[PDB]
C-alpha cells in the first residue's frame, strides 16, 4: 500500500467522521449492507476522487463484505490525510496528491494486479486500462459502475464499436445523479474552489462559463448568485437559448475571451481554451475547469506563450506573456476537486447511494447481464429523492385514486 | 361566420399586426408558405386560444392555401376583436368571450361541420369529439397536431388503448416548446394576469405553486424574481427536490393551504384545490389556475361554501363563506389566457413554427403515418433555436472536427 504519509491518518480520519454524519441516505444502505453482507468474498476495484466522502463509500462497501483496493481518479485531487485514514481502516491504497502520469497509471494497474470482481470507476480509465492492456482480467470481472458524463461517452462508444465486454451501469445519467449532482453540486464547489482558492470578489468580475448542460447551469446559477456578470458558450443552440432566456449573455469564446475575467469550462471538450483566446485576455485572467479532463485548457499552449511560469498562491500559477498575466487554478484540473473538498456531503450521499447499490446489482446478475450500459431505474431515483427530501424537513403529498383514474383514461 | 360584434375588427388588425412584427421565425415560414403553397384546396379546423398570436399562425396557414375554420379552446380566453379581424381577413370564425359550455361544445362542432383535412388542436377536445360523436369524418382527416401537455396525456392513452383512428403530432414536447413555451412563457404570461387584475404587491407574498413542472418552474422563478416568497407543492419527489435546492419551501398543499397569500395550480390534475383546502385558507386568498383545465381548483365546492359570489373587480369574484372571503381570478381558468394576453410573442413565435411545420409534416405523409403520436425530430428543434437564438443577438459556437474526433473515440 502506497500513500503519502501515514502520520496524516488522524485528520483523515476526522474527515471522514464528519462527513459520515451528513450522508443520511448511504447511512441506511450501509446498515442494510451490514447485514445481508452482499459482498462477502468479492474484491472491488475502485477509481475515485479520494476524499472523506469517497472513503465513506469504500467503507460501505468494505463494511458490505468487500475487500478494497482503491486510487485516484485525478492526480491533484487525493487528500493525503484520507488516504492514510483508508489504509487504518484495512483498504488498499495507492495514492497521494501530485502523483506523476506515469505513477497515475502504475497506481491504476496496481488495483486491476488485485484481481476485481467489481469496478467503481469515474472517468473510465480504470474500465479503459483493462480493455486496452490488461485483457486477461475480463473473466473475472462481473460488471462495472461509471460515475461521470466523460466515462460514459466513452463506454457508450465503445458500447457502440462492440468494444465493451463486461456490464457497465450508467450512474451519472441517474435523475438522482446528474440533475444534483452536476447542478447544484458543482455549482457549489467549483465555485468554492474559486473563492477559497483567489480570495477575490466575484461581484461585478465578468464570469465565462463554457458550455451550459448541467454542470454550466450549476457554476452559472452559483457565479450568478454571487454578483456575477455571467457570460455562457455553447455549441448547442437550445441550451445557449436556456442560459439568453436565464439572463446571461451569449458568445462565441473569441468574443467571450476578450472580457472575461474569470473562467470556468464545463464541456467534457478538449481545447475551449487554446492559442488565440489567451492572446485575446485581459491582463491577470483567472483561468479554471471543471470538466473531468484537464485538457479543456491548453496548458501546452500556454506554456508556448509564457516567458516563465511562477507560484502566484498556493494552487494558484502565474504566466508571464511578458505584456500581460494569466493566472491558472489547479493545474486546470477540477477546481473543486483540486483546489476544494469536492461537492458538498449531500449532494454525494445521493451520488454514491447509487454508486452503493448499482454495485449490488452488479453483484446480483453475476453472469446474466448482457455487454452494454445498463441504466438505473426509476424506482431507485425515487427511493433516494424522497429520503432526501425527507431528511430536509419537506414532504409531497399523495395522488388520490380518483386523480389517478383522470390522468390515466380520458374522460 | 359567428362573433360578438363586427365592429371591434380594427383593434384585432392592429394587434396581429403588432405580434407579426415579433414573430421572426414563424414569419420566414409564412413567406415559404405563400411562396410553396403547400395547403392548397385543403380545410384545416382549428381549436386554439384565439387571441393575436394565434390568428397569425392560422393566417401563415391561409396563405399557405388553406381554408381555416377556427374556434377558440377555452372559453374565455378569446380577444372579440381578433375573432373580428379574423372574419375580415377571410377565416370562418366560431368564437366569443365568455361563451357557456353548450356554445363552446356547439362552436367545436361547426369547426368540424367543414370536414376537414388536418385538425390543429390545445387540448384534444376537437381530437376527443372526433372519436367520439362526429366519426364520420376519420376518412378525410389526413393528421392532427396537439399543443400542450394535456392533450398529449389523452392522446397518448387513447393510442395505448388502441383507440387513436388517425396520427398526431407532439407539438408540445418538442424542445423548442416545453423547453420555453411552458416554462418561460407561463412564468411571465401568468404573473402578468395575476398583476394585472390584482393590482396586488407580489413582494412579500406567499405564492403557493402548485406542481414543479415546466409551468411550475416558470411561475416560481418569476413570483420570486418578484420578490414572493415561494411555496412548492409536488407529488414527485425528483421534482420536489429541483424545488427545494432552488430556494422554495416545499410542503404537501394541507399546511400550504395555511399560510398562502396566492395560489397558481400547474399541474394537469383535478381537485388540487378543494373544500378541505378552501376552509384551512386565510381571508383574503386568492386563488388562479394555470393548467389546460377549470378543474385544478374545485369550483362545485367553492360555491358551496360560499354565501355570495360577486364581482369584486374584473376578472375577480369574490366568494364570501360568511367568516371570511376567497378570490377568484378569470373563473378558474388560464389565468394568463382569461385575464391577460397569454404568452409574449417570441415565446409563440417558437411553438407557433413547430405547429406550422407539423402540419406540413401532416400533409406531405398523406397516407404514410401509423394511427401514433409523433414526435418532432431534433434537426427540428436545432433549426428553430438557432434561428430565434441570433433573431435574439447571441451566436454558437462550432466544433472543429479535431473536437468531433476527441467527443467520439474512447481514448
Ligand atoms: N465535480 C465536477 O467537477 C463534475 C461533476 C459532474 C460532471 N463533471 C464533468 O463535467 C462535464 C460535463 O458535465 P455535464 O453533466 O454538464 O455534461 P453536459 O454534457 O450536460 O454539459 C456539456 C455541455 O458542453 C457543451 N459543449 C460541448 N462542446 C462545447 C464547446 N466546444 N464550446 C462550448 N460548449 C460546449 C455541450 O453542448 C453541453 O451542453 C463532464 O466532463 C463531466 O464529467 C464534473
Ligand atoms: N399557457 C398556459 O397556461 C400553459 C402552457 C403550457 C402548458 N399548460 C398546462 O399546464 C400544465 C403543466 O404543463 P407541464 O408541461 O408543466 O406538465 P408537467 O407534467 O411537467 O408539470 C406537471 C407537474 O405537476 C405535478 N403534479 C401532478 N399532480 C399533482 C398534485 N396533485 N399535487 C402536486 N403536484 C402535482 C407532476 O408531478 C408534474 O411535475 C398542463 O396542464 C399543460 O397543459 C398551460
Ligand atoms: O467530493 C467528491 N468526492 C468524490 N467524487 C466527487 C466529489 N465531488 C465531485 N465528484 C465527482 O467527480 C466526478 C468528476 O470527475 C463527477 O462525477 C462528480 O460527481
Ligand atoms: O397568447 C397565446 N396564444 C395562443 N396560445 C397560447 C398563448 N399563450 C399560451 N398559449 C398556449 O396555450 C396552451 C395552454 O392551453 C399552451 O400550449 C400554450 O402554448
Amino acid at each position: 500500500s502506497n500513500v503519502k504519509d501515514m502520520s496524516l491518518a488522524p485528520s483523515g480520519h476526522l474527515k471522514m467522521e464528519w462527513a459520515k454524519r451528513h450522508m443520511p441516505v448511504l447511512c441506511r444502505i450501509a446498515e442494510e449492507f451490514k447485514n445481508d453482507k452482499p459482498f462477502e468474498g468479492l474484491t472491488i476495484g475502485m477509481a475515485l476522487h479520494l476524499e472523506a466522502k469517497t472513503a465513506i463509500l469504500a467503507e460501505t462497501l468494505l463494511e458490505g463484505g468487500a475487500k478494497i483496493v482503491i486510487t485516484g481518479c485525478n492526480p491533484l485531487s487525493t487528500q493525503d490525510d484520507v488516504a492514510a485514514a483508508c489504509v487504518e481502516k484495512g483498504m488498499e491504497v495507492y495514492a497521494w496528491r501530485g502523483e506523476t502520469n506515469e505513477e497515475y497509471y502504475e497506481n491504476l494497474n496496481k488495483v486491476l494486479d488485485s484481481n476485481p470482481d467489481i469496478i467503481i470507476d469515474d472517468g473510465a480509465d480504470l474500465i479503459f486500462l483493462i480493455h486496452t492492456e490488461r485483457t486477461e482480467l475480463i473473466g473475472k470481472i462481473m460488471g462495472g459502475c461509471e460515475e461521470t458524463t466523460t466515462g460514459i461517452i466513452r463506454l457508450k462508444s465503445m458500447a457502440e464499436e462492440g468494444a465493451l465486454k463486461f456490464p457497465v451501469v450508467n450512474v451519472n445519467d441517474a435523475y438522482t445523479k446528474h440533475l444534483f449532482d452536476n447542478r447544484y453540486g458543482t455549482g457549489q464547489s467549483a465555485m468554492d474552489g474559486i473563492i477559497r482558492t483567489t480570495n477575490l470578489l466575484i461581484a461585478g468580475k465578468n464570469v465565462v462559463v463554457g458550455g451550459y448542460g448541467w454542470c454550466g447551469r450549476g457554476v452559472a446559477s452559483r457565479a450568478a448568485g454571487h454578483g456575477a456578470n455571467v457570460i455562457i458558450t455553447e455549441v448547442n443552440p437550445i441550451r445557449a437559448l436556456e442560459a439568453k432566456m436565464d439572463g446571461f449573455t451569449v458568445l462565441k469564446m473569441e468574443e467571450a475571451a476578450k472580457i472575461g475575467d474569470i473562467f470556468v469550462t464545463t464541456t467534457g471538450c478538449k481545447d475551449i481554451l487554446r492559442m488565440e483566446h489567451f492572446l485575446l485576455m485581459k491582463d491577470g485572467a483567472v483561468l479554471s475547469n471543471a470538466g473531468h479532463f484537464d485538457n479543456e485548457i491548453n496548458k501546452n499552449d500556454l506554456k508556448e506563450l509564457s516567458k516563465s511560469v511562477k507560484e502566484a498562491r498556493f494552487n494558484i500559477e502565474e504566466y508571464d506573456l511578458g505584456n500581460k498575466k494569466i493566472y491558472l487554478l489547479g493545474e486546470g484540473r477540477l477546481v473543486n476537486l483540486a483546489c476544494a473538498d469536492g461537492h458538498p456531503c449531500e449532494v454525494m450521499d445521493m451520488s454514491f447511494a447509487n454508486q452503493a447499490l448499482s454495485a449490488k446489482f452488479i453483484k446480483e446478475n453475476k453472469g446474466k447481464l448482457e455487454n452494454e450500459v445498463y441504466e438505473i431505474p426509476y424506482e431507485q431515483d425515487f427511493k433516494i429523492a424522497l429520503l432526501k427530501l425527507h431528511s430536509m424537513g419537506a414532504d409531497i403529498d399523495e395522488l388520490s385514486p380518483e386523480q389517478r383514474k383522470y390522468l390515466s383514461d380520458w374522460k
